RNA sequence: GGUCACUCUAACAUUUAAUCACACGUUGUAGCUCCCUUUUUCGAAGAAAAACGUUGUUACAAUAAGAGAUCUCGCAAAGCUCUGUCCCUUUUCAAGGGACAUCUUUU
DNA sequence: TAAAATCATATGTGTGATTAAATGTTAGAGTGACC
DNA sequence: ATATGATTTTA
């Protein structure tokens, strides 16, 4: 059986044959496959949703100011608007504002927008936000703050000393109700003084402009989610079909434990609580412990009594909004309407957007109830149940037949199913061990059964039970252990559970769960298993440390050698946030503002001004040296300057020998990622070129290679007196030998500055290098370095030295 | 009588995937402003200036680098229909099987 | 000294919304394969 | 985990 050791990073395997199953003689093979605060997709996201907010801002500002000089209050040149953009709000209350102050007035009004609540409508401890907006909501109502601007340059500048919000402080933010109202009140007030661009056309479109949000979720978008028995369409939770499934489901299953005896309801029991929980919003026990006779056990529970058994929710939210606004009729009328009340459910569920809601609803409820139930209620779940599949199932269950029964009345490895595994961690495990799987299928045919035992357990336990289900229901051209049953009979070590799950059985396991007894099911175990896996040699000193039975090795017995996923993307983070300053990138140095709570001894000896204020370095000095060197508990309360100036970050250098210029190339960030490496050979030196994402994105090939001791501009530039290896990528299988030693690995990094490599071993074996990486491998003066290539067990070993230098992009 | 697997229901815990917004933060540029290097003019202390650094605060612009049709992609993943490069079976070619991607898809 | 191995230091963040999907456990119902 | 500058030891 295939011995497959599950994992999250590596898939470790042990392949084993035995005759009438049971007691088995010995492997043939062994092997692991290591492949590579949150799931980097998460990143991704955040950025994506960062780009699409920052360019649409861009858009709706750039917008605005078509709009505002269509009116002809923008003019096409001298666009220099006032800076004093709040004073100038406060001002149009009492005053007139200029053509130029009012639109500097309304491109601002544009930019901040607010916060517009996106709730449900299920209407009836606040956070930092909202604790902001209302807390300011609640003083613009205190006759004395008009507005938010006045609020703000009466209040929050007078005391706090800056308007806007600062270092994580989500006071001073308001709500986009409110600056709508500004909005509404400048424009009126700045009427009555005779602002000629106080025109209420402009006033709606600018309302538009500030009120407009794309909806999350508009349309298919559920419906692009919730597609993965049958094939339709699952049903929503909240319709009567699904509900009154779960009714007849739990009252079916409502087995009676009395005297102790389980006792399914007679037809009498059912009819008499078949659409009991209709006339009242909750089936409480001691409801049926009166219309049943009760004989004073239910089932399970746990005389408090007080329980619920069954409430349709969903039947009872559509009554108690449409019972209200003097909608009794219609409600009536509505109180079977089997089709219409699933029909509501079916659309308030699917699809959330007021006018796709209206949609699906084809005037089959009066609009003056559909605008009721789309202002008041609101549905968000979905059952395992298809709907067109509820209408034949749930009759049968009315109260004669179960689950089981009324359905049996209605009755090599392919690719892991991507959309139905939405989690690229599983996914990438699962199609890894996929692969392993059709590796041994090929070297191998089909082994036997299949023999799996294993803060994101989640994920583990994911790839775990779909690949037992998958494996075991698919084939083309079977036992779940646990670390616990491993036990009881480097990165090798997946080799050694591998070996212990195929020899492993299903009689084991039970005898487990029902606990010296436990056999070897081998001759010998600690030499044969101790040189099998771990301590590789090729029979020879296996056979001199294996001299009796010398029956051992096979037609293919060789050491084992990890292979590693290799990682060719060229996509990747092109260089690191955190941006800088390049206007002295010439002396080789970046400036970037320090806040004072990070500002360590070693950083402030690179601040700018160290000896231009003399007095600011001297006093900053004293205090981290009187507290420890500790920023955090240094300038934990504001420092003061000379002058009465409240310090908070300062301008510190930082040593910037290679980066990339960004934000319209007036800043400089650091490399983030390092894609290829080309390799390069003149004269028996072996130089190497780095490549990085921002190269590739913007279409370059870079020239030069890693000179130690020189910096870019001065780096031994590679031409037609070079000769072109080949290129490398992270966990690239090499081959190393200098005039020190021999070294055969995998290749990770890059080491611009020094010009070093950093080689890994392929077992990671902690008594090897810095701890499995051999770190820091000078190479130019290397007598041969050569790619080789692996397969996916680690056999397969090749290698040559062809190129063809790809161009990127 | 047990163990385990699967199907449905409910409750709890956790995790993942997609979408819509907000508020900071960084950089650049102006206005005001804290300091403080240098150099002018008036001068026998001090003032008015100019360049550079730079503290705070307001406004405006960029917020991946970049690729496309006001508007869409761009840090993730899978794969072999199209494209490109390595590897094997039967100097080049042709078939078979596979590996990775700068190719396609999710989009 | 050139090249090489060692060490050492730094990485953008919090708030507020609509949803779907998966795993594990417990409770209830059941079928099916193996001890 | 990755990029890489500062510093020590080695050929």
């Amino acid at each position: 059986i295939l011995g497959l050791d599950l994992g999250i990073a590596s898939v470790g395997w042990a392949v084993v044959e035995i005759d009438e199953k049971e007691n088995p003689l010995r492997l043939i093979d062994v092997g692991v496959r290591t492949f590579e605060g949150e799931s980097l997709a998460l990143s991704r996201r955040l950025a994506r949703s960062a780009r699409r907010l920052t360019q649409r801002r861009v858009a709706r500002l750039k917008k605005a100011k078509r709009l505002l000089k269509s009116e002809n209050i923008l003019l096409s040149t001298d666009e220099r608007l006032p800076h004093q953009v709040w004073q100038l709000r406060v001002e149009g209350l009492d005053h007139k504002l200029e053509r130029q102050e009012w639109a500097a007035v309304l491109l601002h009004l544009i930019k901040h927008r607010g916060y517009l609540s996106q709730r449900k409508n299920e209407s009836k401890e606040l956070g930092a936000l909202l604790s902001g907006v209302d807390n300011n909501h609640k003083l613009l109502q205190q006759a004395t703050y008009r507005s938010p601007a006045e609020l703000a340059v009466k209040k929050f500048e007078v005391e706090e000393g800056h308007i806007r919000n600062q270092q994580g402080a989500y006071t001073h933010t308001f709500s986009r109700l409110d600056l709508l109202a500004e909005m509404e009140l400048l424009f009126s007030r700045q009427q009555h003084f005779g602002n000629p661009f106080a025109s209420e056309k402009l006033l709606e479109n600018l309302t538009a402009l500030l009120m407009w949000q794309k909806p999350a979720l508009s349309g298919e978008a559920i419906l692009k989610m919730l597609g993965k028995f049958e094939d339709e369409y699952k049903a929503a939770k909240n319709t009567y079909s699904a509900e009154r499934f779960v009714w007849i489901t739990k009252l079916n299953n409502l087995r009676i434990q009395e005297n102790g005896l389980e006792r399914a309801l007679n037809d009498n029991e059912r009819l008499a609580l078949m659409e009991q929980p209709y006339d009242k919003n909750r089936l409480f026990y001691s409801q049926v412990r009166s219309i049943l006779k009760l004989s004073d056990i239910f089932k399970g529970l746990r005389i408090e009594t007080k329980a619920v058994l069954m409430e349709m929710k969903a039947y009872h939210q559509i009554r108690k909004v449409l019972e209200g606004n003097n909608l009794k009729a219609e409600w009536a009328e509505l109180k079977a309407n089997p089709t219409l009340l699933d029909e509501i459910g079916t659309a308030f569920s699917l699809y959330k957007t007021d006018e796709d809601i209206s949609a699906y609803l084809a005037g089959k409820l009066s609009q003056p109830v559909l605008n009721a139930l789309l202002e008041n209620l609101s549905f968000d779940k979905f059952i395992q149940l298809s709907l067109k599949a509820l209408y034949k199932l749930l009759p049968l269950m009315q109260q004669g037949l179960r689950y089981d029964e009324a359905c049996r009345e209605i009755y090599f490895l392919p690719q892991i199913p991507a959309d139905e595994i939405r989690n690229p961690v599983v996914l990438r495990t699962l199609t890894q061990a996929r692969k392993v799987i059709n590796g041994v299928v090929r070297l191998y045919g089909s082994p036997a059964r299949i023999h799996i035992e294993t803060r994101n357990l989640n994920d583990t336990r994911y790839v775990a039970r779909f690949l037992c289900n998958f494996i075991a229901d698919n084939m083309h051209l079977v036992f779940a252990s646990n670390g616990q049953i491993t036990a009881l009979l480097n990165d090798r070590h997946h080799a050694l559970d591998a070996v212990v799950v195929a020899c492993s059985t299903v009689a084991m396991q039970q005898k487990i769960t029902r606990f010296l007894h436990f056999p070897t099911p081998w001759q010998f175990f600690k030499q044969e298993v101790e040189i099998r896996i771990f301590s590789d040699n090729p029979k020879l000193e296996l056979e001199n440390r294996l001299p009796d039975r010398p029956q051992a090795n096979h037609e293919f017995v060789q050491p084992l050698f990890v292979s590693r996923m290799p990682t060719r993307k060229m996509t990747g983070q092109g260089h690191m946030e955190t941006v800088k300053s390049a206007k002295r990138l010439n002396e080789g140095i970046s400036v970037i503002k320090m806040p004072l709570t990070k500002l360590k001894l070693k950083d402030l000896e690179l601040m700018v001004n160290r000896e231009r204020e003399k007095d600011l370095y001297d006093t900053l000095k004293a205090r981290l040296e009187a507290f420890n060197d500790d920023p955090a508990k240094a300038f934990a309360e504001p420092f003061i300057k000379k002058g009465g100036a409240i310090v908070k970050s300062v301008r510190v250098e930082q040593i910037q020998k290679s980066g990339v210029l960004v934000r319209e190339g007036n800043g400089v960030a650091d490399n983030a990622s390092m894609v290829r490496v080309d390799v390069f050979t003149k004269g028996g030196k072996y130089f190497l070129v780095p490549i990085y994402t921002w190269q590739v994105a913007k279409g370059i090939l870079p020239n030069k290679a890693a000179t130690q001791y020189k910096d870019e501009e001065d780096w031994e530039v590679m031409d037609n007196s070079a000769t072109f290896k080949f290129s490398l990528h992270p966990n690239d299988l090499v081959k190393l030998v200098t005039k020190k030693k021999t070294i055969l690995g995998y290749f990770n990094g890059l080491n611009r500055a020094t010009g070093n490599i950093d080689i890994k071993e392929h077992d990671l074996d902690k008594s090897k290098g810095k701890q499995g990486i051999f770190e820091g491998v000078g190479i130019k003066l290397a007598l041969s370095f050569e790619k080789y290539q692996v397969d996916e067990l680690g056999k397969n070993i090749r290698l040559c030295k062809p190129s063809k230098r790809q161009p990127v992009r």
